[PDB]
């Protein structure tokens, strides 16, 4: 679901690659990601993610 997003001020200011571990889908486009944020910034029209070791 679309959850938690950067959609804010700081939008996805955060690189560092490397801690996080969402379960983002699109349609037919299931995949992790790390900057959660650079999703809710660089997202089609709100990727449905959720956060959690799932993916």
């Amino acid at each position: 679901a679309h959850m938690d997003c950067t959609e804010f001020n700081p939008l996805c200011r955060c690189n560092k690659m490397l801690g996080d571990l969402i379960c983002a889908v699109i349609g037919d486009a299931k995949e992790e990601h790390r900057n959660m944020c650079a999703l809710c910034c660089e997202h089609p029209g709100g990727f449905e993610y959720s956060n959690g070791p799932c993916e």
